[PDB]
């Protein structure tokens, strides 16, 4: 692969291949940047056809988590674990005890959380070996009201961008998927008093939506052509593709879905038309904020006060996009890199007793 | 300025000029005295025309905080920070991360709090770099009921000075400004059963006052000439000036406003007439007590029990003023300096494991 | 002075005005940069006519120590203390106990050493209050053989620059001043087998030089016109001025004197002629290396092995000067700033247990 | 006094004379025995005519607290402080800050609490200097329900001694004094369903007693001659004197009063008659148990479960009194000394990490 | 005795009566002042007729050690232990193990050393229980060359006072007693080249003195009338009495004997005549400096460099005596009290990590 070429083109710190034979563990931990703080990342268990599939996937997700944690305002880096196995039939205790010792042997340099493939029952076996695991605690045990609240605030900011007013009484919001994250979103949007147009691949969830908030049951294939204001995709990625760009009649795209643009040329075309696209990983970053506020000792009010700042994050993305005459998906990356370089240069004076995110401190 | 002459005439320990270029921070931390404990002080952000304006302002406020923290009964010194900038447009994260590291590099020798110009959203960025910051905690998050309760107790003490009885059923209290601190004061004064005469530059707050407690709406320019007993200024400083001294018909001045006397000759004239002036920084010291009780781990009952002692503080000020045949604004300074010198001499025996206000101790 | 303008033009971290009234201390500690490590600097006691004289002097010496400690290879920053007093009649214990507590209250952020005005009898009073003081220890108690050894190595490097050969058998070295630092230098130069031409304002030291190593007694005013190879000034600063540049018949200037060029235009003219000027603060940095190796627990062999690298330091200065087509006194500053920026960027990965120069570690 | 003779006859460890001149403190701390644990004792402020009065008083109370803390089941020794002053007019902050440093300088070897003469407002000034102070905490802030509950349990045990049955439905209890400790006692005695005969020097408290529980208002001088079963003195000491022994018609004396027997010959005569006298410092030891359970972090259920054991303490006193053919006031001392000697001999095996009552341990 | 009156007239911190019955220990520890540091004092074992004899003796020696440790330049207070027993027949291990635990229970607040009555074989039993004991270590094991060296330096200073020249070639020194401390003194005085006149109650030591350095054997009763310059008493106290003042023909009294003046009226008469009396506890303080330098880890060169400063101590005593127009034995007390008050006021700024003499620090 010439793996140091791929590392050198993007400045990856480490890739790290763990293995354990009596338990059957093959894991790839990738730490991209640990400038702001420790590298928080999800632990994803999935079956890949080779090692190179898993390696490329771990490297892309490490870069993505660095820009997410930076542009969210967290003092955390970016990394990602891939466990090569099958989560239906290739789990036991022994691989997670082996894996928790491989995390404890990095000495706090990498913090893990649950992701696609692991549950909060495998981060209890890891917690028996390490402290550097999050999303576990009896105080904590559910990021979906948090992610919905952050999508709500980002939609406020994008509405003040595209229109000037953020009071959404008198707006039309089309929402695809009502799966636990757009559901609380639809709670927030009707409790403000906005009109809702929902769809889903199921109908029982659509029946729940119409019974709760009087939404409009529309078929899933033509959610794209609905004349609305704010289109909020919450189902999958690759939704904005070449096959669907002229189908839109909305000017504000702000949803919780990951990897919304299929190719960056689509983002170029959206910026040439005029659809106000707030970027994908700045809006939906509420769940990562929620699971990173556990590192203080979890408190609901502090974490919701931090999730409230996604309004300001989106507003700075649009300010940089209008200053630099670039699209907004480029403005998100440049916001994050400016925060990384500025905190490299502004935290340079010597202290022999500095605080990081894992520090021992006063109870207060 | 010959800055060591000004430091030597009043025994300032340190002045300390912080600077950071990539974040735009220019700060002046002034530590006057750290005999009793660490130097607690506010962090004030304001735009000054030069450096000398900010320097003179920081030095005056450092001396003022030393006498306030001493005469309140706290084990804390006096200092003050001035950040030279514009709080409407010259804030970001990077200057407060730089500034929090400059506080952490004093090693607990200076504790900061919010003041005129900063909020409790900038002491969360400082808290990511240091423990020596107060007014932040999720247990804590509001000094105004505390400051009003302390003004109430000091008015009890001044009423027992001027009359002998502290039960205020049958008294007349004129209050200017109903802005969040005299409001709870008016709650306390009518729940004792005293008659209220309020005024304000607004009328909606006056309407709220009349609707709540049946106060008397009087115009703001002639609040000074109202025949009353206890005049409680709660709006600005420089109220007692030469233009308004013969306007008074009250004999007890006890309000929460800072810098009440314009010049000390006015205090000389008040003492020559006979108006019982309890001093400004002894009465309104309840908010500093509230934000300094957080250093124990915040508890409401302990802090209110400590705010209750402003009765005794005012009573000792009047005892020293009658012992020493001086005015009361001089009696406040001499009370504070006697407490400083007595705790210098009475805490002189050696211990290798002493407790200060920042010490680690048993949870209990 | 508009002191933040002068701080912002050169990126000073702190200026810090200490004062103590019962002991008579007025001190100015200036910390320029603490990127590489703590700020090591001398404590200089001298009488200045005002505060502004002392302030300008402290600021210049702080910048000079930053570039010296950087270009020497040390993990130390640059700072400087000025005590405003008279060392003949205004010393006692009480000001150094007060001053040692003001250094201990920076928490290791600034390390002090002896300099022009203090002795190793005032850094014993400071040592009773702090650990952040160097040059004191009973293992240690004499930087002059170290500084001479470093001047010897730098002269080796400048001789290989100007000629190609470093074996100095068959060279002519003119040395002014034989005061304890050029004396061991003349030991090294005749034990290699090089011819010496010494001078001094005294004659008894010249008699000692001629009796020891057979040097040539030449008058002090015409040491400049002596036809030689390597001219080694070791007396004062401002030697290379406009009045003496055409007097030289030497092509290698390498001496232990501080502030050799009077103005940088003189360095421009030296580079236009062709005299190989190795810069002043790269050669004579052996004494600072000697007093900074005490921070490990002093060992003579490790410190001499570190002083041996001034050959490589001079060789990199000449490599940058030939790469960048600038003079050598500019090449020294650019070497130091490249080392500062490169160690800012190469030590950026997170550790929660990093080592600095003041760290506790294994005895081994 | 030949003070070491008095110390040697009873094995006092230390007497310790503290003094502070600028605050006016003259204190006598007496530590009798610290075998079981640290010496807990009250701090009593009172005016004595000389030093010898205070010294004899401190020595008697130190021995009394050793036998109380031993026979109660606590891991605490016995000591006592006497401050020589006047609590009406000779208190300030400075003497308690001086005194708290003199307690902190014993290093946990002596723990102080409130007693006759100090309040819980002087153990807040001491708490600013030391951890070895009890009865202060915001969790804690009232030993009187505890002392009453313990008197109730001891009366249960004495009733099973004198009769065999502990169910007190159908008994007659005469109680003198209804001052906050016999009041909750009378609550417990009527909620079991026992008949009450109360008296007091006041009548309003007697009116409260008759209105609450239907007690019988009897004059205070002839409470001694009332035909009853269990006489419970709760007012003063010296009640059982020669003038009142034939006045009794009761066979169970069990009250919360200190120093009940005037001379031990009275206890000899009570044991010769047959009145079941449970001793004074075994019954009323509930308040000391309450203020010593704060040293764990105060919990109400654990402390009440420990106060419940006074039944077993009284039962062992009567078992030793019937085994050894001695009176019961001698049986209390011998119970305590057997516990002291047995815990000297049974805790003799070496540990390098033992637990005492002041130890740091797991939160759990 | 009214022991708090005697404590209050001189500001004694503590008197502390230890006792242990199974070992037979009766000890009186007196701590006078612990402002400068911990209280260093000797442990003296002697038989006194009562307690009051021992108590008065302990109090006088505590005050004397405070002024000695202050005027010597040490960071140590003054205290003194008296053990009431007979050192010929009333020692064992058990009393020193009991006593070492009573010193460890003061927590470093009092440091003990050997004195009249104990040896360095009883401070090995104490060292098995505590660290706060000095004069014991295998590095250490002999204050007499130190005390002689300090007497030599003080005699240098008194010779420059009385004459102007300190080079003692051509002087006459009469020395009584040649017992281990004047012996090394006579070594120093003839190795400078001064003429010696020795005497002693023995003759074999006088024969050793004449054989070594050619001294002059003079009878012991008329050592006082010898026409000399510097009279150096080294035998006992009470030498300068009314019976011997006109016998002197010397003008410089500088010897190592304790308690040289019988009454202070004798010192008044010496100052009225003109005999330059350097005070007793400033000259002979070399042994206390030697045993207090062990607290750093003992090093001979550092301790001798500190003993060298007795020249400067005597010079400041004479400067204060000529400034204040008082005798010199009063000038010694006022030098010490000025050092105590100045270090109370100059070490007042807050640090949470200060160094004292018992602090843990870097090995270096
Ligand atoms: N929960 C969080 O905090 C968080 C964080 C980041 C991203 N997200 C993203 O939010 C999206 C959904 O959230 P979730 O995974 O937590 O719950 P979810 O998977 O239950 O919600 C998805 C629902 O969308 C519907 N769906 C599937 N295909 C669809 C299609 N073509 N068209 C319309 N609807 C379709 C289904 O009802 C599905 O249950 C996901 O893309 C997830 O990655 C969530
Ligand atoms: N909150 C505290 O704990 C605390 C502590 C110390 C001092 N203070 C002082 O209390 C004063 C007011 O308290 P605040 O700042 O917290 O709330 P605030 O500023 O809202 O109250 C001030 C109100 O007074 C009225 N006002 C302005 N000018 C007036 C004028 N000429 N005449 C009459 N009323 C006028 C306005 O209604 C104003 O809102 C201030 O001077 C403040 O410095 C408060
Ligand atoms: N010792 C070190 O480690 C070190 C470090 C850095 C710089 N230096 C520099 O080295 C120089 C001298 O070293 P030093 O101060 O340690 O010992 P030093 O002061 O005793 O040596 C200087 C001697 O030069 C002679 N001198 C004075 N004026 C002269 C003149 N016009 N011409 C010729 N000679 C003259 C005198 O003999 C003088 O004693 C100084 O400039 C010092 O700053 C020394
Ligand atoms: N509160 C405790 O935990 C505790 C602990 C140990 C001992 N005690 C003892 O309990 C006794 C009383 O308890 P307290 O001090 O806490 O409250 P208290 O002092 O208010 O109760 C005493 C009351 O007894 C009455 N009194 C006074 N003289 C009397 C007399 N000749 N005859 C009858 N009644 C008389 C008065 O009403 C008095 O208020 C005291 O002797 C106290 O020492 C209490
Ligand atoms: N060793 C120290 O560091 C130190 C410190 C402080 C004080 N001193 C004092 O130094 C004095 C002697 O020193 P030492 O005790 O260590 O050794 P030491 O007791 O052996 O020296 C005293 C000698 O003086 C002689 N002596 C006794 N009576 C005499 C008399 N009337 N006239 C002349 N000589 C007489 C004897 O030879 C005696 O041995 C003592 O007063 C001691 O208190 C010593």
């Amino acid at each position: 692969m010439e793996l140091f070429q791929y590392m050198e083109k993007y400045d990856y710190e480490q890739v790290l291949f763990c293995q354990d034979k009596e338990s059957g563990l093959k894991a790839i931990i990738v730490i991209h940047d640990t400038t702001l703080g420790p590298a928080l990342g999800g632990t994803r268990m999935w079956m890949y056809n080779s090692e190179e599939e898993a390696l490329e996937d771990a490297l892309r997700l490490a870069r993505g988590m660095t820009y997410k944690n930076a542009a969210a305002g967290l003092n955390l880096g970016g990394g990602k674990t891939v466990i090569i196995g099958d989560p239906r039939k290739d789990k036991n205790e022994a691989m997670f005890r082996a894996f928790g010792r491989f995390i404890q042997g990095l000495n706090g340099r990498y913090i893990t959380a649950e992701d696609v493939g692991t549950t909060v029952a495998d981060m209890d076996i890891i917690y028996q070996e390490t402290d550097y695991v999050t999303g576990i605690s009896p105080e904590f045990g559910n990021p979906s009201p948090a992610t919905a609240y952050g999508v709500y605030r980002g939609m406020k900011a994008a509405a003040k961008e595209a229109f000037g007013s953020d009071s959404l009484e008198g707006k039309v919001v089309a929402v695809q998927g009502v799966g636990n994250v757009a559901y609380h979103l639809c709670r927030h949007l009707h409790e403000e008093g906005a009109k809702l147009i929902v769809t889903d691949i199921n109908k029982e969830a659509v029946a729940r939506a119409v019974e709760e908030f009087g939404a409009k049951a529309v078929d899933p294939n033509d959610i794209y052509g609905v004349e609305c204001d704010i289109f909020a995709p919450c189902a999958l990625g690759g939704i904005i593709n070449d096959q669907t760009i002229p189908q839109l009649k909305a000017k504000v795209i702000a949803g919780s879905a990951n990897n919304q643009l299929k190719e960056p040329r689509h983002g170029d075309m959206i910026h040439e038309m005029g659809i106000v696209y707030a970027p994908d990983y700045v809006i939906n970053a509420g769940g990562v904020i929620n699971v990173a506020d556990e590192l203080y000792g979890y408190n609901r009010e502090r974490a919701m006060k931090k999730i409230e700042q996604i309004y300001d994050n989106i507003e700075k993305v649009f300010a940089i996009a209008k200053r630099d005459n670039i699209p907004t998906y480029v403005a998100a990356d440049r916001m994050a890199e400016e925060r990384i370089e500025t905190m490299r240069k502004a935290r340079s004076q010597f202290l022999q007793n500095g605080h990081h995110i894992l520090s021992r401190r006063r109870a207060r």
